[PDB]
């Protein structure tokens, strides 16, 4: 009743609507949000059209998903870094930590043997370091800003930390890991998370930009 392609089209539409909404409201932050959801829109369309479905051993890996993540997640971290007022050196640490997470996940998905769990573990370790920087140094830094900016940062940070922490569990329980969850359920869960961590993220920012 509900196929993989239908789910991909749903993600595509959701990202498209977010993209147009952000572009209009911007008639730096607004341009970043267009990139976050705009890139994801393209990845989902490609996947909806059946492009980039790589067979690996016994499972199917969706390559556009990881290219999406590698480009859009640093933009989310960048957005949060601007809110917190990071110096260009602090940016380098967190964006480097982020890229290690994304690359490790991409590589582990593409490896058929058990070495893929070794790649997954390395992404997990780097993710814990990324969480430390969001909850600590970047929160210290955001404190120096107005009360409204600091409030916005804390809200987006909380959304980001809680939801991003769920992805490694979905990956591990799905086809890439112990292939418990079926591809359809696993995809459905990730489409939901992608939409909330990108389009939901964006709309919470828009809401605060009008409350000024
Ligand atoms: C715009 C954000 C600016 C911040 C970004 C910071 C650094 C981003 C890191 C980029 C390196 C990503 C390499 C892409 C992998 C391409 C393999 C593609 O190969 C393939 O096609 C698959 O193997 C197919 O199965
Ligand atoms: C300065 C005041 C600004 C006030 C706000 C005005 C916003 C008007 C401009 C853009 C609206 C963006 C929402 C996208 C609607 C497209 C739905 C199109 O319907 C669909 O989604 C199709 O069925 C499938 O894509
Ligand atoms: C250390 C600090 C250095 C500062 C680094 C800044 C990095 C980020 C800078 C600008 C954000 C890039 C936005 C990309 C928009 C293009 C996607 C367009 O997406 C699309 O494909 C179409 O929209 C599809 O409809
Ligand atoms: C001031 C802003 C500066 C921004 C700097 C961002 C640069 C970060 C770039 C690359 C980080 C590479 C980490 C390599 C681990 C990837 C594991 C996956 O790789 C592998 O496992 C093997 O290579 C595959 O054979
Ligand atoms: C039967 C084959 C699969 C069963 C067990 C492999 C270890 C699973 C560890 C899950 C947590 C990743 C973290 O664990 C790891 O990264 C391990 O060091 C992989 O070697
Ligand atoms: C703060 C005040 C308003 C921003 C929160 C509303 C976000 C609505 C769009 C969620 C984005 O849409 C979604 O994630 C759907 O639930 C997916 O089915
Ligand atoms: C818009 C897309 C988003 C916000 C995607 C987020 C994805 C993650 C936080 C994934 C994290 C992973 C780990 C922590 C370990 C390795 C496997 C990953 C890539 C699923
Ligand atoms: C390429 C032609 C295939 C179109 O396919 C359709 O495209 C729509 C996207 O706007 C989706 O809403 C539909 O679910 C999908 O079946
Ligand atoms: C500052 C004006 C609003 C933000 C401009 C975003 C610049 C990136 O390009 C954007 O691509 C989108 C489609 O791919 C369009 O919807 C935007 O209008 C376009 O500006
Ligand atoms: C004058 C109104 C400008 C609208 C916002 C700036 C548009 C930025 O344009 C974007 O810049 C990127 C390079 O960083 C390119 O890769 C993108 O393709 C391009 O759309
Ligand atoms: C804004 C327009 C961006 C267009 C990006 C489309 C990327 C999908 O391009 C795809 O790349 C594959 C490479 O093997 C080919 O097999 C597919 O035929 C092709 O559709
Ligand atoms: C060669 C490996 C498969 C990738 C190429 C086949 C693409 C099949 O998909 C087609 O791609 C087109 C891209 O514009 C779409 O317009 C069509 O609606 C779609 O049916
Ligand atoms: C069959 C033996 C494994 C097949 C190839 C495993 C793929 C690991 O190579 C991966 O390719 C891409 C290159 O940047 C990225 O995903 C990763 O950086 C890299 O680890
Ligand atoms: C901009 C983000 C979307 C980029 C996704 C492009 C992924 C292309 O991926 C390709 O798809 C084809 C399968 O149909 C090829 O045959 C595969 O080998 C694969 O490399
Ligand atoms: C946002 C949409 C929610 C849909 C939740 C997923 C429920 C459908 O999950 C089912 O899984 C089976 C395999 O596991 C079938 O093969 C699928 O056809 C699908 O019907
Ligand atoms: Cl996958």
């Amino acid at each position: 009743m509900v196929g993989l392609t239908t789910l991909f089209w749903l993600g595509a539409i959701g990202m498209l609507v977010g993209t147009l909404a952000f572009a209009w409201a911007g008639r730096r932050y607004y341009v970043t949000l267009v990139g976050i959801s705009g890139i994801a829109a393209v990845a989902y369309v490609v996947m909806a059209l059946g492009v980039g479905w790589v067979p690996v051993a016994e499972r199917t890996v969706f390559a556009p998903r990881y290219i999406d993540w590698i480009l859009t997640t640093p933009l989310i971290v960048y957005f949060l870094g601007l809110l917190a007022g990071l110096d260009s050196r602090e940016f380098g640490i967190v964006i480097t930590l982020n890229t290690v997470v994304m690359l490790a996940g991409f590589a582990g998905a593409m490896v058929p043997g058990i070495e893929r769990y070794a790649l997954f573990g390395m992404g997990a370790v780097a993710f814990l370091g990324l969480v430390y920087y969001l909850v600590g140094p970047m929160t210290e830094s955001a404190s120096q800003r107005s009360s409204g900016i600091k409030s916005l940062y804390v809200r987006l940070r909380n959304l980001t930390v809680i939801l991003w922490a769920i992805y490694p569990f979905i990956w591990l329980l799905g086809p890439p890991g112990v292939a418990l969850l079926t591809p359809t359920v696993d995809v459905a869960l990730i489409v939901y998370l992608d939409l909330v961590t990108k389009v939901g993220f964006g709309f919470i920012a828009l809401d605060a930009a009008a409350t000024l």
